[PDB]
């Protein structure tokens, strides 16, 4: 009941327009990371997902928040996934950036984030909360407990790992 459900969970992983991509669309291996944005492991994590994107153009990033952590994770998510929809060149600055927030995100840290990265004027949608809807009946479907939590092919990795593994696992499921 696993490659079960990656199976059937497999349009929702990976061809949903609303998720957002980090890398390649013409990927040959794609990452999906079940993220949170006030989960420090996730906060270590989320750099290593984006430099294998930066130096293996053959993998992508897809974006999957989930609000576990508090409630601040939930408005977070809506922010990112309605500047996704509107603008999705935008996404990946706004994205960085509540990653690397040091503090608990709250409304004001979130709209400061926005200013910052020019997203601001974008406004948060009440269809973003349904992609949030989707990534949490996907968790649940899959298992998922905790962030950060990422598919790799035919596996789920559970938690964080450093670069130069991520990369050996990265490297192995490209050699299928």
């Amino acid at each position: 009941q696993f490659r079960q459900a990656l199976a059937s969970e497999h349009d929702a992983l990976y061809n949903d327009a609303a998720s957002p991509r980090i890398g390649a669309k013409d990927a040959k291996l794609v990452l999906v990371s079940f993220t949170d944005y006030n989960c420090p492991y996730c906060k270590r994590f989320d750099p290593l997902l984006e430099k294998i994107t930066e130096q293996y153009p053959d993998v992508a990033v897809i974006i999957k928040p989930l609000p576990f952590k508090g409630e601040s994770s939930a408005k977070a998510s809506q922010a990112v996934l309605s500047v996704w929809k509107e603008d999705p060149k935008a996404f990946l600055a706004l994205h960085q950036r509540l990653m690397q927030k040091k503090t608990m995100l709250d409304n004001a840290s979130i709209e400061d984030a926005m200013k910052s990265t020019n997203t601001s004027k974008i406004k948060l949608t009440d269809d973003s909360l349904k992609t949030l809807q989707n990534n949490l009946e996907l968790s649940r479907k899959l298992g998922i407990q905790g962030t950060p939590a990422t598919v790799i092919g035919d596996t789920i990795l559970p938690g964080a790992v450093d670069y130069d593994q991520l990369e050996i696992i990265v490297k192995e499921q490209l050699a299928k």
